[PDB]
């Protein structure tokens, strides 16, 4: 398998945060999905941001996040809004 | 993407960037954080280290909190020099 940090949108720091949250490979990331991965990281470090949720979803979909469809961006913004608070 | 969809860029920093002629993420990457910071600082010298870190983190696609230590020190040296504290 690829390293998490080779996936689109996932740099070294997001890879470290995923690993610290228990998500260690692309297969684990796709299994849990972006929203749940984000929440797990948030439980450790609440500085993880709306942009990093977009990055995780892009990684799951295998695309740079700028290209996410509009409905998905709005869904993820609505999720991040529900959390904060 | 909009500027305010990039990591660390709030609505007010997006407005400051636009006012300084930096209107898109591509335009921000093209000029980089130090030039973008100078442009906003020229308009408002109250912008400060926080904004510089935010801008570099935006360029790198990461929360500023994750910037490498070398980059953070590089940015601090630049900011200190701008604000009247060059190294001796």
């Amino acid at each position: 398998l690829a390293n998490l940090s080779e996936l689109p949108n996932i740099g070294k720091v997001l890879e470290q945060d995923l690993i610290k949250a228990g998500i260690k490979t692309p297969v684990e990331l796709k299994d849990v999905g972006s929203k749940e991965a984000f929440l797990r990281i948030w439980e450790n470090d609440s500085s993880v941001c709306m942009s990093e949720l977009y990055a995780l979803e892009g990684a799951v979909q295998g695309i740079r996040w700028h290209g996410l469809d509009e409905a998905k961006k709005i869904e993820l913004k609505k999720f991040h809004q529900s959390l904060e608070g």
